[PDB]
């Protein structure tokens, strides 16, 4: 089973730019109902794989979808977040983004105008490519995993669903965006990025 | 060509279910923005057309669907609402979601779990089929309108994307939902249900 | 495990209708292909079930769905076909087949316009609905599984992949549609529709 | 406003590799379908758009892409197969292929196992990333162009729908594969690229 980690800071510690009414919210709420569900649907898909149900594995495929990247896209989102975040990432990190994208503004344009793009419920996404071996940025639906949908290695991602940034920022997604970068914890973004520097 | 349609009632006549903070917002903000920019998509349109550009019509769809559905889904909603509804309908549409559904009780319920059950953005929908004469409940993904996508005629709608309750209920879909049957205006959907029992 | 069951009649009992060279290649290869991919991607999926992998979980659900799907819609498939098939079912079945669609005819042309339809790869489909109580025609891309995918209880199925009537119709599809009705086994499809009449 | 484009050779004058049966069906049959068709959709669009109705923009899509598509993807590849092509390029379009995919061995295999890999109808593409100036190997489902939904600049495509090689390889797809290497235009794939490489 799973269960729902603990922040690596305080509900408030990321005010004035992510409220903390949204982020208690995010967390106890949201994130927890997906560790829940998840936990549920596995159970229920060992009970028909163990029965042979190909019709019931079916069946649970989008909530598993669902529940499962809801928790693993969160659970990225946290460790991405940070009381001491902003600024330019150092190091290999900053050349590769230089290498791939220019410079790191074209960079945070580029992973804006991609989350800023999301039509409906959706995550803006750093990824790396383990086979092109390279960085890419892309985009997935509700709470569709990027690794588990796409291959790429995720990194950095931006939750960009209405429930992240309404309560503060309302229908205007840009000013979330724009606010986004001061908490980024770009320790943790290069952590990510050694591991899958193999 | 397409114009923001005026709110058949003052922001605040839906309180205390729907907060008029939410009634502003989505129809100034939200639903003003899916005008303007299926305007100038459309505009795009006729431009690629003309010119005989395939490969622009194709990459013009998802936002003329977007967009589309945008202001078409809304504009309905807004007629759906109304100070003085709830309770249940007069017979002839009753007539009808007795028959369909079992009763105004299974009814309810079957529109109120259809809505609850969308993963993400969305809409939930009691619809006509024109060929069987049957009522339907069926859900839409973001903005894809039910006529345009599935052929079903629409008759009552429930947005569920986060920004109708999220202020005012939270996280809380389902509380949104058994407020929201409070100022549904029967009077507006059986006139729908009128046209189309042909 | 899974097997690939015999059929209930030779590869070329179908003939004028459909070809041997289809018949036995629709099974042996096609078929036959799809039931070991099912159950190597059951086994990894137990692999990460366990292992408690939810990445591993969600990138197997694409093959297991197309394998899995292509597994229960073919053994359908071949039960709803006979040599001695074709006219019009009787009992319970046509007078159900009348109450939904007017008239047996009506029910054919309907059926022929869904499995016509379909874009790229797919499957045309009769199904009845449990919780409404009556029966439905719905239309599955590639191997997607109409109940796991819809709910909907598969009576009658008709596969308008290329690969299921090109050797002799080629890129004429209605002309296979035409022949299809000439080998349908209505005493199965009326079996299947009493183990759901529950 | 859409013209049946003539092959650029003779139905048979890629035999072996892809029989004068399939060409002749292939050109003659299928690709004069879309044609046809995509015609009578921006007939019907202009119409839509005209009188500013949105549901029928929105219902005329599917067969826009599907027709739209289905020419723009075609006459494509009557462009990249020729008599005298296969084996390697000539450096600048040979030179990237070595730098982003390694070597024509590992670009061969990338495509091949593209192509192979898509289930049901659909194409392997090999495109230009007109923004990181890269190639990339892109697989579309059905009828979608790479273009109009990718974005990228489509420089060789194989079709991998059954209609474009059962009759000869029938079930095999890698068989196709392998065989369609022989008549590539290496000459063609080179003229997309270099009004690109800027
Ligand atoms: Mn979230
Ligand atoms: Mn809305
Ligand atoms: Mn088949
Ligand atoms: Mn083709």
């Amino acid at each position: 089973k799973h269960s729902l980690p603990d922040l690596p800071y305080d509900y408030g510690a990321l005010e004035p730019h992510i409220n903390a009414q949204i982020m208690q919210l995010h967390h106890s709420k949201h994130h927890a109902a997906f560790v829940n569900n998840l936990n549920v649907t596995e159970e229920k898909y060992q009970e028909a794989l163990a029965k042979g149900d190909v019709t019931a594995q079916i069946a649970l495929q989008p909530a598993l979808k669902f529940n499962g990247g809801g928790h693993i896209n969160h659970s990225i989102f946290w460790t991405n977040l940070s009381p001491n975040g902003g600024g330019e990432p150092k190091g290999e990190l900053l050349e590769a983004i230089k290498r791939d994208f220019g410079s790191f503004d074209k960079f945070k344009e580029k992973l804006t105008a991609a989350s800023v793009g999301v039509q409906g419920s959706g995550w803006g996404w750093l990824g790396f490519n383990k086979e092109r071996g390279h960085l890419q940025i892309a985009a997935c639906p509700n709470q569709d995993p990027l690794q588990g949908t796409t291959g790429l290695i995720p990194l950095l991602g931006i939750d960009v669903w209405e429930h992240a940034y309404y309560l503060q920022y309302k229908n205007v997604r840009p000013d979330y965006l724009k606010a986004i970068w001061n908490v980024i914890n770009w320790e943790n973004v290069t952590e990510r990025y050694m591991a899958c520097k193999k």
